[PDB]
DNA sequence: GGGGTGTGGTAG
DNA sequence: ATCGCTACCACACCCC
């Protein structure tokens, strides 16, 4: 299906697992907002609370597994490199087992550059998507999480994750002795709940610190680790992108400014508040050095203070940069047409308005190659943006698709030069009751 | 003090 | 072959 087919968003979207990602985890959120609109659902001041933080290993790669087809019947899960991925060459590793890891292997990897990283003799099994069967267990995890009744408040992450906030009684003596009860309780009941599928989870009192325990606890394992806990052993362990909100930029720059730490142990033993947030910020250097200490910033605290307002969601969009190759303006715009009809479904769906919009485009850079490594990649491009703001909140098709159509015209674009678009709602305006309007 | 725009970055 | 999405904080830099 090419992109000037009617067919190829719907056919891009069944097999994009980043779409699936983000579809999943937007319904997953509706799902908490609709089922607590009569409820309090809250972490309070009052509150002291434990986080669990609870996570499937590697994902993909095990439902992909227990669900593989004849063909890899004999694949071994503990022995063999197990993927999951589409292609051959320069093909999204999307999930790969302990197995595979162990050799260096990560997911995001091409294809192509795992197999170079594997000795002879030993051969990447690669296994298709299930895209139906990851949702089911999914499915499992968060019905067996509700279905214990230990939780206080269930935060979904994503699909094979969540955040669990146990409420402690001061009446209560809580010990890791019954925390270790319940992290295995949780594993069993999952284990068996989800038919063989394994999770991992981190328990401390701070988001930031569950999400390094749970780091620490994999693969299928928990790990306790309270603030009183904390050692040079702990810090020790992990790297700077370990850290929540520390990726590949923000690392660059830690290393750039405090001469290639290897562990967070390393940075916090060298850094200063003023250096780190002239490294990377003011806010993100505030993050990490309150993350170096254990605890959460006042940002990553408002999913307990406040989760409704933090999942409520505040804009909608689509991103299609894959497949893009267009000869002509018509066959432009009839693409934007098409994903206006398609994100106006979902705008419907929310009962919502839109007053701002923006088109987004990829451009193939001018010494970048037509046709890019990656098989109908965008390649190599410069991002242009313009947005408008449309006065009264429409959800009309007509309205939106001229101006997206118009937004595109400005930024001057040739159609064969485009490698790819993403057309947002920026804002969001409620529908009620009363539609009395002169 | 309030508003605005386009862009960087991250996560899963 | 191959399916490189998408929500949202923070930021720089402009206006008054
Ligand atoms: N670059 C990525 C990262 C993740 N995913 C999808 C596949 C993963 O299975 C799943 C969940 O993401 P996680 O980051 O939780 O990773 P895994 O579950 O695969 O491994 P881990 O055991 O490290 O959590 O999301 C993907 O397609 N591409
Ligand atoms: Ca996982
Ligand atoms: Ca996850
Ligand atoms: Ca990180």
């Amino acid at each position: 299906v090419a992109c000037d087919d009617p067919d190829f968003l719907t056919s891009y979207f069944a097999h994009s697992r980043l779409h699936h990602l983000s579809a999943w985890k937007a319904n997953l959120k509706d799902k908490f907002l609709n089922e607590n609109i009569h409820k309090y659902t809250k972490i309070t001041d009052k509150d002291t609370y434990i986080i669990f933080h609870i996570d499937f290993d590697c994902f993909f790669a095990t439902v992909a597994y227990l669900c593989r087809s004849s063909s890899f019947s004999a694949c071994d899960f503990k022995r063999d490199p197990i993927v999951v991925c589409h292609g051959t060459k320069n093909s999204d590793i999307a999930s790969c087992n302990y197995v595979a890891r162990s050799y260096g292997i990560k997911n995001g990897m091409w294809v192509s550059q795992a197999e170079k990283m594997l000795p002879n003799g030993i051969k990447l099994i690669s296994l298709p998507y299930t895209f139906e069967q990851f949702q089911l267990k999914s499915e499992a995890f968060y019905s067996t999480l509700k279905r214990l009744n230990i939780f206080n408040l269930i935060l979904p992450i994503s699909i094979d994750e969540a955040v669990c906030v146990r409420i402690i009684p001061d009446n209560i003596h809580n010990t890791n002795t019954l925390n270790a009860r319940l992290c295995e309780e949780i594993r069993q009941e999952i284990f068996q709940g989800t038919n063989g599928c394994t999770v991992s989870i981190g328990c401390s009192d701070s988001l930031v610190l569950a999400a390094l325990a749970l780091k620490m606890a994999k693969p299928n394992g928990y790990n306790i680790t309270f603030k009183s806990n904390l050692s040079e052993e702990f810090w020790s362990s992990f790297k700077l992108d370990d850290l929540p909100g520390v990726g590949h930029s923000t690392l660059s720059r830690l290393e750039s400014t405090f001469d290639s730490p290897h562990s967070l142990n390393d940075l916090r033993k060298r850094y200063t508040l003023d250096a780190l947030k002239a490294s990377v910020g003011s806010k993100l250097g505030m993050k990490i050095h309150l993350a170096l200490q254990g605890q959460d910033d006042e940002e990553s605290l408002k999913i307990l203070y406040d989760p409704k307002e933090v999942l409520q969601r505040k804009s909608l969009s689509i991103d299609i940069n894959w497949g893009i190759r267009f000869k002509n303006i018509t066959q432009v715009d009839l693409f934007i047409e098409r994903g206006c009809q398609y994100l106006l479904e979902k705008l419907n769906e929310i009962n919502k308005t839109t007053s701002q919009i923006t088109l987004k485009l990829m451009r193939r850079c001018k010494d970048a190659p037509i046709e890019p490594p990656k098989y109908m990649g965008m390649g190599r491009c410069d991002s242009f943006s313009r947005s408008s703001r449309l006065g009264i909140p429409t959800n009309e098709f007509g309205i939106i698709a001229t101006e997206m159509k118009s937004l595109y015209r400005t930024l001057g674009c040739p159609p064969m030069e485009l490698r790819g678009l993403a057309l947002q709602f920026n804002k969001l305006v409620d529908v009620g009751p009363d539609n009395n309007q002169l």
